[PDB]
């Protein structure tokens, strides 16, 4: 669409009011011209054909409940784009300001969200297990980070390389949650998961075992489900990343925390410079160590903590 950039107002999934960037041309569209080549949000109208219709609204006000997921998908994509640019100097997922597209209201009762290789897709949830998934900034940021990985390391979606791919998305989705200061934690999906139950989440980075995911290499899943456990074994890496950031003692191994910022710096460097499509956990450790070395020196604490963290989860 070609039109006039403007700002509208609406309410997100959780009922919070926010301003969003829109474009005016007869209708007001969810098209944000302020970031790279734009952020565009589409209505999939409960169908599975994609992307659907670019979101059009008559009055620049998005307070209808059908609007909620679109508002959040649109807003949180902006935040994520900001994170990457401000923090890592990366312009969009491709590093070249590629347009970011998302569709909401995908299918009916669909309890998931995903990056399909070209755009983001969000289900509305069945209302019991989930509410519309775009209401979780960690979810949005996890998905958009898959785009980042696709254009960089290109980690294949299966086995260890696939678990790394998943852990990368949880790590950065959590760093984005902290960046925006939106009730941050080391949990994944807490805001949209099981509305009826307080205190839970989909996955825990601080304690993966809490939901039955492995927190040590000796406990890894070796079967074939979930693409070889990409969503299970990511727990081992998630735990490592939490320790590097926060510190702690795990299985008798002590790790001094170096904080979130450095965690993000080290992981982003590993991702963009050292990982390859077939990298395994052991290769990830080597990459993380080389990155920290690059950034802080071989005899740094940073390096030391990265080592301790992997020893703690049993990754050699
Ligand atoms: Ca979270
Ligand atoms: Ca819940
Ligand atoms: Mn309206
Ligand atoms: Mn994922
Ligand atoms: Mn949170």
């Amino acid at each position: 669409i070609t039109g006039t950039s403007t700002v509208g107002v609406g309410r997100g999934v959780l009922g919070d009011q926010k301003n969003i960037n829109t474009t005016y041309s007869t209708y007001y569209y969810l098209q944000d011209n302020t970031r790279g080549d734009g952020i565009f949000t589409y209505d999939a109208k409960y169908r599975t054909t994609l992307p659907g219709s670019l979101w059009a609204d008559a009055d620049n006000q998005f307070f209808a409940s059908y609007d909620a997921p679109a508002v959040d998908a649109h807003y949180y994509a902006g935040v994520t784009y900001d994170y990457y640019k401000n923090v890592h100097n990366r312009l969009s997922y491709d590093g070249n300001n590629a347009a970011i597209r998302s569709s909401v209201h995908y299918s009916q009762g669909y309890n998931n969200a995903f990056w399909n290789g070209s755009e983001m897709v969000y289900g509305d949830g069945d209302g019991q297990t989930f509410i519309p998934l775009s209401g979780g900034i960690d979810v949005v940021a996890h998905e958009l980070t898959h785009a980042v990985t696709d254009y960089t390391a290109g980690l294949i979606y299966q086995n260890e390389s696939g678990a790394i791919n998943e852990a990368i998305s949880d790590i950065f989705g959590t760093l984005v949650e902290f960046y925006a200061n939106k009730n941050p934690d080391w949990e994944i999906g807490e805001d949209v998961y099981t509305p009826g139950i307080s205190g839970d989440s989909l996955r825990s980075m601080s304690d993966p075992a809490k939901y039955g995911d492995p927190d040590h290499y000796s406990k890894r899943y070796t079967g074939t489900q979930d693409n070889g456990g990409v969503h299970i074994n990511s727990g081992i890496i998630n735990k490592a990343a939490y320790l590097i950031s926060q510190g702690g003692t795990h299985y008798g191994v002590s790790v001094v925390g170096i904080g979130r910022d450095k965690l993000g710096k080290i992981f982003y460097r590993a991702l963009t410079q050292y990982l390859t499509p077939t990298s395994n956990f052991s290769q990830l450790r080597a990459a993380a160590v080389q990155s920290a070395t690059d950034l802080y020196g071989s005899t740094s604490q940073e390096v030391a903590s990265v080592k301790q963290a992997f020893d703690a989860v049993g990754v050699k």
